[PDB]
C-alpha cells in the first residue's frame, strides 16, 4: 500500500515531466505505431516489403549505391541509428540533473546508452510479423529480414528475439519514458569520473519507476522486477550486436 | 505497506527454508567470514599472506586441504595460486549443487536444464559469495586458515596480477549493500533459476520458480532492510554487472590456457640464463 504525500506528488511531477520530454523527442510513439500495426489509424498505411519484388517497389549517396540488397538495407538502418542518437540525445537532457554532471560522464552515459534505447524503442515498431520503418512508411517483415545473404540475415532475429518477450510486458509510452531514464543513468558504465551523483538521480528515476508501474499496471506481478531483468538482456544483445558489427566491418 | 496472510507466511517459510539449506551446503557463512576479517572470534587467526617471505611460510603451516599433484608443481609462485583458486572453484560448484538441490522446484525439472543453470550459475555464485570473504585489504582462504591480500594479488607477474581485482572491485560494491546470509540465500537461488540461459528447453517452469523466490527476495530485503532505498532494484542490477564480470574471467582464463606452459619454464630458463651468461 502507498500514500499520497509530498514524497508520491514529487515522483508523479518527475514522471510527468520525463513523459513530456519523451512525446517532444521522439515522433513515432508506442501508442502511434500500435495503432498503424492494428490498421487503426487511416493517417499511415505502411507500404509492405515482405519480399525482393516488393523491396523495389518500395524503394520509390551517390558512391555507397549497392546493387546488393542487403548492403542499402544495412545503410538505412546505420542512417536512422545515427538519426536515433539525436533524439535519445536530446530526451537525456531534460532528465533532471543530468546536465549538471561532468560534460565527460555526460558523454559516457549516452555512449552505451543509445544501443540499449535503440533496441528498447525498436520493440515499440515491432509485431510477430515484423518492423515499422521511415516513421510509419514501411513495414519490413521479420521472414525477409532473414532471408537477406550471411551474415546479414541474422542481424534483426536477435531483436525480434528480445521484442517479443519485452512487448509482453504491456509498457506504455509513460511506463517507457521513466525506464529509458533510468537505463541512461546507469552507474556501472566504463570510465565514469562521478559515479554517486548518478547514482542519487537513478535511484529517484527507480522510486519514480517503481510507483509508475504499480499504478499503471494493478493486474501484474513483479512487473518491475521484470523490467529490471531486461536490462540484462539488454546488454546481451548489445554485445551480439557489436560483435556482429565487427564481422560486417572486416568483409 | 504489507499484510500478514497466507501468501506472506508462504514466502517467509520458503525464506527460512533456503537459508538452513544455505547454512547446510556452504561452511564458511558471512557471519563467520565478517567475524574473522574483524578479530572478534578467537577460533580462527588467519596467516596473512602479504609478500613472497609470508607466502613461503604460509604454504607451510595453512594445511591448504587442496594438495597440487606431484606434476603440477611450479616454482612460479603465480602458478600456485591459481591452481589454489582453479581446486576452491570445483569445491564451490559441489557447495552450490548441494544447495541448488534444496530450491522446492529445482529438481522437478529436466536434468538437462539443470545441469544449464549451474554451468553458467556457479560462475555468478563464487563472485556473489567470495565477496562475502573479502574486505578493504584482502580475501579469506582455506576455510578461514589463510588471508591473502589485495596488494600481494595485484603484485603477481600478467597476467596472474589481474585475475582477482575485478572480484576486489565488485566486492567493494555489493559488500555496501551490507547483505546478511537470509538475504543472500535467496539471491544465490535468484540466480541460479535465470531463464534466459542459452540451451534450457523448459523455460516457463523454471520462470515461475525464479517469480516465487523475486516475491521472498523483495520480502526478505523489506523486513531486514528498512533504512534502505530500492535495495530490491540495486540487488537486481548487480546481477547485470555479474554477466560482464564472468566474461571478462572467461576471456582471462583463456589468455591463461594459451600461454600456461609458457609461464611456468621462466624460471627453469632464469637458471639456464644466469648458469650460462
Ligand atoms: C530504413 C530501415 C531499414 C531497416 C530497418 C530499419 N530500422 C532500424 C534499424 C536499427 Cl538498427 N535501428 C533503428 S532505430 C528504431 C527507432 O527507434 O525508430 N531502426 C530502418 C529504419
Ligand atoms: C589460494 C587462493 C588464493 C586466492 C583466492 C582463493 N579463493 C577463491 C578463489 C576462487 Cl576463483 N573462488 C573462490 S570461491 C570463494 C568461497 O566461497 O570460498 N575462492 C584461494 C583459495
Amino acid at each position: 500500500s502507498m500514500q499520497l504525500n509530498p514524497e508520491s506528488a514529487d515522483l508523479r511531477a518527475l514522471a510527468k515531466h520525463l513523459y513530456d520530454s519523451y512525446i517532444k523527442s521522439f515522433p513515432l510513439t508506442k501508442a502511434k505505431a500500435r495503432a498503424i500495426l492494428t490498421g487503426k489509424t487511416t493517417d499511415k498505411s505502411p507500404f509492405v516489403i515482405y519480399d525482393m519484388n516488393s523491396l523495389m517497389m518500395g524503394e520509390d549517396p551517390l558512391q555507397e549505391q549497392s546493387k546488393e540488397v542487403a548492403i542499402r538495407i544495412f545503410q538505412g538502418c546505420q542512417f536512422r541509428s545515427v538519426e536515433a542518437v539525436q533524439e535519445i540525445t536530446e530526451y537525456a537532457k531534460s532528465i533532471p540533473g543530468f546536465v549538471n554532471l561532468d560534460l565527460n560522464d555526460q558523454v559516457t552515459l549516452l555512449k552505451y546508452g543509445v544501443h540499449e534505447i535503440i533496441y528498447t524503442m525498436l520493440a515499440s515498431l515491432m509485431n510477430k510479423d515484423g518492423v515499422l520503418i521511415s516513421e510509419g512508411q514501411g513495414f519490413m517483415t521479420r521472414e525477409f529480414l532473414k532471408s537477406l545473404r550471411k551474415p546479414f540475415g541474422d542481424f534483426m532475429e536477435p531483436k525480434f528475439e528480445f521484442a517479443v518477450k519485452f512487448n509482453a510486458l504491456e509498457l506504455d509510452d509513460s511506463d517507457l519514458a521513466i525506464f529509458i531514464a533510468v537505463i541512461i543513468l546507469s552507474g556501472d558504465r566504463p570510465g565514469l569520473l562521478n559515479v554517486k551523483p548518478i547514482e542519487d538521480i537513478q535511484d529517484n528515476l527507480l522510486q519514480a519507476l517503481e510507483l509508475q508501474l504499480k499504478l499503471n499496471h494493478p493486474e501484474s506481478s513483479q512487473l518491475f522486477a521484470k523490467l529490471l531483468q531486461k536490462m540484462t538482456d539488454l546488454r546481451q544483445i548489445v554485445t551480439e550486436h557489436v560483435q556482429l558489427l565487427q564481422v560486417i566491418k572486416k568483409t
